[PDB]
């Protein structure tokens, strides 16, 4: 699809077999949804936002789908005031800016 | 231009007569940019997401140039650790996500 940014870019993603709203970023580096339960192991992570750095849980190899789009890997779990799609998982589904 | 997501996606852009570099963020509602001085009258306004909330001055009706596109909106000046071209530029200039 073409998205244009008249409002928030927010489309529904699927993981762990919940249907979930989440914001197209390319502003972030990095993947980072709301509190939730993952498989695996986890991993420290640190990112840093507008206002400071959080703690957030880093998870590998998860699968998700975006707007109708498979994409495995790397999932932040974490204190964001909204779920967040970012470049990481962006490039898996082939998405791009355009003007 | 199309532009790829395999690294941030920085430009240049022209505000206040001064060079800058921005991140194209579709995450983000609105235009921040680091500490300058900006022409007219200025209210305070908090913007928050990850890390909390920093307090910036709101000035309206600003210019800013992205890739030779001229586009005019509402610029906030704060303490942001990167200059945010938000989506209230972005569409002006025909911005779209892609996939
Ligand atoms: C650097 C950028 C990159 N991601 C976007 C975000 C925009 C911040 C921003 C601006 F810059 C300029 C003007 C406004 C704002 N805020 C919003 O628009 C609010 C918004 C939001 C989005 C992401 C958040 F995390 C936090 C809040 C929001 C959407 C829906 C909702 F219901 C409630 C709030 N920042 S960040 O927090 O630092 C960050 C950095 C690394 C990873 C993730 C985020
Ligand atoms: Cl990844
Ligand atoms: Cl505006
Ligand atoms: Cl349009």
């Amino acid at each position: 699809p073409q998205i244009t940014l008249w409002k928030r870019p927010l489309v529904t993603i699927k993981i762990g077999g919940q249907l979930k709203e989440a914001l197209l970023d390319t502003g972030a580096d990095d993947t980072v949804i709301e509190e939730m339960s993952l498989p695996g192991r986890w991993k420290p992570k640190m990112i840093g936002g507008i206002g400071g750095f959080i703690k957030v849980r880093q998870y590998d190899q998860i699968i998700i789908e975006i707007c109708g789009h498979k994409a495995i890997g790397t999932v932040l779990v974490g204190p964001t005031p909204v779920n967040i799609i970012g470049r990481n998982l962006l490039t898996q589904i082939g998405c791009t800016l355009n003007f």
